[PDB]
C-alpha cells in the first residue's frame, strides 16, 4: 500500500526550470537520490511523469536497477527501442493506475516517486514518507512543488541531515512522515538510576544530524540539569559550568538558523578584534551597539574607572591579542609597536611550522582586569593542522551567555577560522567550543522555550570574496564576504542583562 | 536453574571476621544488596549457611520481601519474630538440597546465595553470575573467599560501577559471568556512514561505568581516529586534537589503576607549583626526575638560553601563578611581592564572591615563552561553586601526552581541587579535562593496548590529614595526606620523547 517521494527543492518550493534542474550538478544529492530508491538492503519502482522522463540524459534514462513507470498519454512504446535484467519500461495512464500495475506486487518491494502535478497527485493518500533535500540557495523556477509548512518561514519531521555543499550550494536532507546475560545485570542499573528531562528540544525529529542541536540540547540540559544561581548583574542565572560544541566548516558555515543570527556585527567585531580597536564608539555608529551598554558613563563609573572616555574598553580583547603586556594609554593612542602581537605569531607559525603545538591566543592577562570595561568572556583559542592541510579551532570561554551571545560568539570564531584558513593557504575543518560557567538568564526562559519549537534549517556557506587580493589577515575588509543561502527563522527578542 | 552470588570483599578476597563484617557500615552497598535480590520488574530466594544466619541482628534476620533458606544440620527450630506474613522460613541439609526446593519454582524467579564454605561449594557446579562489591581496602579477616584474578594481581566481567564510598571505604560494584517506521530512515543513514583493526578497551565489559574508561577509550579513538604526525622531538605521534574527560570526586579520587600512577611526584610537583620554585634541582633531590629532562645543559642550550643554571625552568607554571608579568631573575631569587598572585585571588574570591565568573589561573603569558624550558601544557584552570557549596574544576591543556603525562596530569589538578575545596571550606564535586592536540607517541603504540587489557579497579579515596592546622593553601605540607585503598596493576613504563 505505502510509497515514498524524492524531492530536492529550493526553500520556496522550486524544482525545475525550462525542463531541467536549476542547480549546477550537486553530487552529494545524486548519491542520496540513488542510494535511497535503489535499496531494500541488497528491485524498486520509480514512477515519473512524461516531462520528468524528458529532462533526463539519453544514456542515463533507463534509470538503472529499478523499474521505471512513466505517467504519459502520448508516448508509450517509442520509449524503448530508443536499447540484462533491466525491466521493460512501462507507461501508466495515471498515478493511481501506476499503483494498480501490484501483476507487479512482490516483484518490487519499494516504489519511489521521482514530477510536479504528479506530486499533487501523490498527495491527493498514497505516501507516508517524503525524502526531501532542503536546498537553501534559491534559483528561478517555473515548475514549483505543491502545498508541510517550514522549508520557508501533515508530514512530520523525523530526520535532519547535517548540511552539505557542492558547487556553491548548501543543502541538507530531511524526512517527512504522515500523521540470562544482558538483562540479568539490570537489577543494579535499576537502582543507581534516576529517568525522563522532558522539556527537551525537538522530540518528534528522532534522527538529529543537524549540528545545531548541540546548542538546542545545550539549552534543555541547562534548564533541565542546571542550577539557579546569582550573578553580578542582578538577573537570575541557571548554570551547569562546562559544556562543549564542535562544528563542521568543511561544507557549510554554522550560522544559527534557529533564529536570525546577527551576522553583521559578529563580522564587524572580528574586524574590530583584528584591528585592535578599544573605542566602542568606532563600532556603535556602524550600527553595532552590542558594546554600547558596557562602556556608558554610568557603567565605567561602576567599574571604577572614572578616568575613561565613554567607549574605551581599555586593554580588552583584541588589544591583549595584538599588543600583550603593554601599558595601554587611550582609545586614540597608536599602539603599533608595543606589546606581544600574539596574533602575528600564530600565522607566521602556521605557514612554516604547522606541526607546532604553540598556536594560541590568550586574552587573559591577570595584571589587567580592573582596567577593562569587563574582563574577557571568550579568552583563549588554539589552532591545529593535520594530514589534509585542514585548519581546526578550539576557543575557550569563561562565561557563556546562551540566550544571546553564544549564538553570536559562535560565528565570530568559526568566521575567524575561515579567516585564518585562507591566509595560511588551507581548507577549514572544524571549530570547537569549550565553555566556563554555562548559564541562561531567567527572562530568557519563556523565549528560549519557544525557540525550541523550531527546526534547524540547512547552514549557509560563507565565502571569502577577493581571495587573491587578500594575502594577510588585515587585507580582510568588511566587504570581502558572501552570506549565501542563509534561511533564518525569526529573531527572538531576549533582553540583555546590564 | 543456574544462579547469582552476593559478595562484598577485599582485594585479597577477605569477607568476614569474628562472625561479622570487617568494614564499617557501608550503606551504598547495603542498598545495592537490597535492590538486587528482590526484583525482575514484577519474590526471589536468599540461601545461606548456618553462621551466615547468626550474623544478622534478629531485627534484620528475617530478610524481608524474599525467601530465606539456610542449609544447616545443627539449627532445626527457631522463632525470633515468627505478619501480611508472606515470607515463610525454611531450613535445609545442604545447598544442592536447597536447590531441590522447584514446589517453589513458581513463586520465585531467581535465587541468590549470600557465605564461605557455601561459596566454595556453589562453584564446586551451578552459578553463572556473581554480584560483587569490590572493596578497595583490606582488613583483618579469617573467613576468606575461594579460588579471583581481578581483585588483585571462568567468570568474565560485564559491568563496572563507578567507585562509591562510605565511612572511608571505597568500593566498586562488579558482575562476573560463566563462560514503527524508521525503515524509511535507514536508506539514508546507510550511505552517510559509507568510512565504515579497531582495537578497544575491554570489550567483554559491556556496561562501562567506572570512569577510567574515558581515558582508555581516549586511547582507542586516538590510534583509531588520529593522524600520523611529526612533532617537535622527532618521535612521531597519532593525534586527534580536541578531547575531554570529567571525573567524579565527591566519593573517590580518580587515581588511575590500569597502570600504577606515579603518585609520589604528582603530589610533590603541585606543591612545587604551589611554592612556585623554578629550580628543578630541588625536585630532583626528593627523587622526582620527570623535569630534570628538559633543563639539562644541553636542553637549555637547545632552547637558546646559554645563561640558565641547569634546572631553572624559567618563569614557568608556578611562577606565572603566584607572580604574574614580573621580571624573573634566577631560580634562587626571592621574588616574593612581585607581579600578580593569581592563585591568591582565587581563594580570596571563593570564600567571599563564589557566584563570580572571574575565578581562573592563566599560565599563558606570551610575553614570556622565549625564556622558559618549555611553554606550558596545563595552561589554564577555572573554579566554580553551585548552590551546594561544592567546587568544580576545569583545566585546559594545550598539549597532552596520553601514555605517560595525562595520568599524572589528571591527579595533579584533581589533587589541587581537593586542596582548593578544603581551604575555601567546601566539599569538592568534579574536575574536568579540556585538551588541545591530544596525541600518543608511536613508541607507546604497543605498551598501551597491553594497558587496554587491564580492568579498572575501584578508585582510591584521598584524605587531607591535619585539616585543623591547615587554614590556607600554604599550610599544606607534602605529608598532610594519605592514599587509601589504591590497588594498581603494575606500572608499564613508557619512555619520554626528549
Ligand atoms: N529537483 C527535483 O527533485 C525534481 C526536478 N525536476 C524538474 O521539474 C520539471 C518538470 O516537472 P513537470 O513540469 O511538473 O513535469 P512532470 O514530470 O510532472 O510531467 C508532466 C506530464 O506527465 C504527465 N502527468 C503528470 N501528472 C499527471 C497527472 N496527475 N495526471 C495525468 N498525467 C500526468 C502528463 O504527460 P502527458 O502530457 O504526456 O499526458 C504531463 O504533461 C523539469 O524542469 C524537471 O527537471 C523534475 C523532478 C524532480
Ligand atoms: N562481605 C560479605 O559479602 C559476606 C560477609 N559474611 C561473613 O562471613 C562470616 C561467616 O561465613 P562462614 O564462616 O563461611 O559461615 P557460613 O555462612 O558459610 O556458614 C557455615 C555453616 O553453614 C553450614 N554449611 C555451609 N556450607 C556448607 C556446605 N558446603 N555443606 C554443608 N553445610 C554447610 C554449616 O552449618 P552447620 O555447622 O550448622 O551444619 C557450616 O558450619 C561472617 O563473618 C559473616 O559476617 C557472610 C556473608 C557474606
Ligand atoms: C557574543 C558577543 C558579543 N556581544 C558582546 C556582549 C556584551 C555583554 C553581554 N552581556 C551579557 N549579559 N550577555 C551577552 O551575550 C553579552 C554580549 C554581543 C552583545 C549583544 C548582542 C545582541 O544584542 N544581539 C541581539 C541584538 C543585536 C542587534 O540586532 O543589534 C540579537 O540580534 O539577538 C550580541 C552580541
Ligand atoms: C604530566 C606531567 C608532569 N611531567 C612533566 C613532563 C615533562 C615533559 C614531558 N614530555 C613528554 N613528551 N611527555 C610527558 O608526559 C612529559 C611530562 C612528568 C614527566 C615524567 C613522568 C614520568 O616519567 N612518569 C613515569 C616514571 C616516573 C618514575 O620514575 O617513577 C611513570 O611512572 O609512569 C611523569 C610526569
Ligand atoms: N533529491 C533529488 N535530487 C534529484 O536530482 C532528483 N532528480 C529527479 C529527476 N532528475 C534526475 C536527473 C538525472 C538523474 C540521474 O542521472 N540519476 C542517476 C544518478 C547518478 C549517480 O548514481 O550519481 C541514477 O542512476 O540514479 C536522476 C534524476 C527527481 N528527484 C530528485 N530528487
Ligand atoms: N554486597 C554484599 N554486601 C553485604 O553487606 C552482604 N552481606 C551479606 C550478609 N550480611 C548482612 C548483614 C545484614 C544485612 C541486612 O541488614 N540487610 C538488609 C539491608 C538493609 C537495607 O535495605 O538497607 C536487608 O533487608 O536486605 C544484610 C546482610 C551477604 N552478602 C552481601 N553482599
Ligand atoms: O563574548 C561574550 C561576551 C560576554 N558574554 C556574556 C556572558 C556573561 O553572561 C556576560 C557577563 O560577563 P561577566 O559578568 O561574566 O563578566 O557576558 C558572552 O557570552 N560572550
Ligand atoms: O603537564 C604536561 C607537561 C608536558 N606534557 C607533554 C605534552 C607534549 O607531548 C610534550 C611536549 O611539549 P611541547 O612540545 O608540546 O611543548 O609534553 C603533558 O602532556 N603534560
Amino acid at each position: 500500500k505505502p510509497v515514498c517521494l524524492v524531492v530536492a527543492m529550493t526553500p520556496k518550493r522550486g524544482i525545475g526550470i525550462n525542463n531541467g534542474l536549476p542547480w549546477p550538478h550537486l553530487t552529494t544529492d545524486f548519491k542520496h537520490f540513488s542510494r535511497v530508491t535503489k535499496t531494500t538492503p541488497e528491485f524498486n519502482a520509480v514512477v515519473m511523469g512524461r516531462k520528468t522522463w524528458e529532462s533526463m540524459p539519453r544514456k542515463f534514462r533507463p534509470l538503472v536497477d529499478r523499474l521505471n513507470i512513466v505517467v504519459s498519454s502520448s508516448l508509450k512504446e517509442e520509449d524503448i527501442a530508443a536499447k540484462e535484467g533491466q525491466q521493460r519500461v512501462r507507461v501508466c495512464a495515471s498515478l493511481p493506475a501506476a499503483l494498480s500495475l501490484e501483476e507487479y506486487k512482490d516483484s518490487v518491494d519499494q516504489i519511489f516517486v521521482v514530477g510536479a502535478g504528479l506530486y499533487e497527485a501523490a498527495l491527493s493518500g498514497v505516501a507516508s514518507h517524503l525524502y526531501i533535500t532542503r536546498v537553501a540557495r534559491e534559483f528561478p523556477c517555473d515548475v514549483f512543488f505543491p502545498a508541510p509548512g517550514d522549508d520557508i518561514l501533515t508530514y512530520r519531521p523525523i530526520f535532519i541531515s547535517k548540511t552539505f555543499s557542492d558547487n556553491g550550494v548548501p543543502y541538507d536532507f530531511v524526512v517527512l512522515e504522515k500523521r540470562s546475560s544482558a538483562a540479568a545485570i539490570a537489577p543494579v542499573l535499576a537502582w543507581m538510576d534516576e529517568d525522563r528531562e522532558l522539556i527537551r528540544a525537538v522530540p518528534h525529529v528522532h534522527f538529529r544530524g543537524h549540528e545545531e542541536f548541540q546548542y538546542l540540547d545545550l539549552i534543555a540540559d541547562i534548564i533541565n540539569n542546571g542550577r539557579t544561581m546569582d550573578d553580578r548583574t542582578g538577573v537570575g542565572v541557571i548554570s551547569k559550568f562546562g559544556c562543549t560544541m564542535r562544528y563542521s566548516l568543511d561544507q557549510a558555515f554554522p550560522l544559527l538558523t534557529t533564529k536570525r543570527v546577527f551576522w553583521k556585527g559578529v563580522l564587524e567585531e572580528l574586524l574590530w578584534f583584528i584591528r585592535g580597536d578599544t573605542n566602542a564608539n568606532h563600532l556603535s555608529e556602524k550600527g553595532v551597539k552590542i558594546w554600547d551598554k558596557n562602556v556608558t558613563r554610568e557603567f565605567l563609573d561602576s567599574r571604577n574607572l572614572p578616568h575613561r572616555e565613554v567607549g574605551d574598553i581599555g586593554p580588552g580583547y583584541g588589544f591583549q591579542w595584538r599588543h600583550f603586556g603593554a601599558a595601554y594609554k587611550d582609545m586614540h593612542t597608536d599602539y603599533t609597536g608595543q606589546g606581544v602581537d600574539q596574533l602575528k605569531n600564530v600565522i607566521q607559525m602556521l605557514r612554516t611550522n604547522p606541526t607546532d603545538r604553540r598556536m594560541l591566543m590568550t586574552a587573559w592577562n591577570p595584571a589587567a582586569l580592573d582596567e577593562m570595561a569587563l574582563p574577557p568572556c571568550h579568552l583563549l583559542c588554539q589552532f591545529y593542522v593535520n594530514d589534509q592541510k585542514e585548519l581546526s579551532c578550539i576557543m575557550y570561554q569563561r562565561s557563556c551567555d546562551v540566550g544571546l551571545g553564544v549564538p553570536f560568539n559562535i560565528a565570530s570564531y568559526s568566521l575567524l577560522t575561515l579567516m585564518v584558513a585562507h591566509v595560511c593557504n588551507l581548507k577549514p575543518k572544524e571549530f570547537i567550543h569549550f565553555m566556563g560557567n554555562t548559564h541562561v538568564y531567567t527572562n530568557h526562559v519563556e523565549a528560549l522555550k519557544e525557540q525550541l519549537r523550531r527546526e534547524p534549517r540547512p547552514f549557509p556557506i560563507v565565502n571569502i570574496l577577493n581571495k587573491e587580493r587578500i594575502k594577510e589577515i588585515d587585507d580582510f575588509t568588511a566587504e570581502d564576504f558572501e552570506v549565501v543561502g542563509y534561511v533564518p527563522h525569526g529573531r527572538i527578542q531576549m533582553e540583555m542583562a546590564v
